[PDB]
């Protein structure tokens, strides 16, 4: 029983199941074309967009394996949350990042809006297991508080530095 | 980490083990069985085995990998390299925990004396429990990182506090 397989491949990108009957991930990485996701027509899905953050409510139950977790609107200013990267490759890299402020940036190219975070793997990676790449986006922000894993919100950017990254959240 | 060096990461005993190159093996002394006195189809007395608290260096007077090419392995690293440990786990998943190297230290870890190189995870806050941190099925994987231009094995895994924070790295 894992958090690992709630991560799933999506799109451009991942999303992640907060229980058998909801999806959240970038609205970036969703494809364009579709009449079907996880089998089930589009007809029959509820979509909740806020900028960078989807959220899908399925009519039946996708993953019946799984219960419900917490989903909060981003965390308190100075909280370390794990990004839940999965790679091609088969690797699982979870990564550390201090999370700071609601901010607007223009992260490279264009703007975003979202909670800003700092990696803590510092230095730099040359070495791509210890930073995000543009085919992870969608990838969720967790972090363990009391007894129960916490939710609050998914990979939608990094600057080109990898220092700074943008986690989309609800309403 | 390159597809080389998981190749290299072998189950063994209670944990795994590490080819260096196509005649050396390197693990964690408590996962070895006790017991076992044949290895990879070798006898015991054909192999040059040194032991350095929970360090195990096997030499084999054959190659048993030659599929490999010979790596750097160094005692440690410096303090503040970032190395990889290389965790397999259930079903094909490759976790290459990220973990930010401190000194040479002697603890305690759940009751046992254990002295190696101190380090602690770069993976989350608290990382008590499987999907962020270190099991005791863990021991004996590696600790590499990349230089310029190479990547480097500087010891294995030999113990994890309860909080799971820190890891101990044996050395050389
Ligand atoms: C409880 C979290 O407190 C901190 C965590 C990380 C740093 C280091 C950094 O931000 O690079 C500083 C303070």
């Amino acid at each position: 029983p894992t958090l690992w397989s709630r991560v799933t491949k999506f799109g451009s990108g991942w999303g992640f199941w907060v229980s058998p009957t909801v999806f959240i991930t970038t609205t970036h990485v969703i494809p364009t074309s579709a009449k079907e996701f996880f089998g089930e027509p589009l007809t029959s899905i509820a979509i909740h967009r806020a900028g960078e953050f989807t959220l899908f409510r399925f009519s039946k139950k996708i993953r019946p394996d799984l219960t419900g977790m917490i989903l909060e609107e981003g965390c308190p200013e100075g909280t370390v949350c794990s990004v839940l990267i999965k790679r091609d490759s088969g690797e699982l890299l979870p990564l550390a990042v201090r999370m700071g402020a609601i901010a607007s940036m223009r992260i490279q190219g264009r703007l975003v809006h979202g909670q800003s975070g700092m990696l803590l793997t510092g230095a730099n990676a040359k070495g791509m297991d210890l930073g995000t790449i543009p085919g992870d986006c969608g990838a969720p922000y967790v972090y363990k508080r009391a007894n129960d894993w916490v939710v609050c919100g998914v990979h939608a950017a990094a600057t080109k530095s990898g220092n700074t990254v943008v986690c989309a959240v609800q309403a």
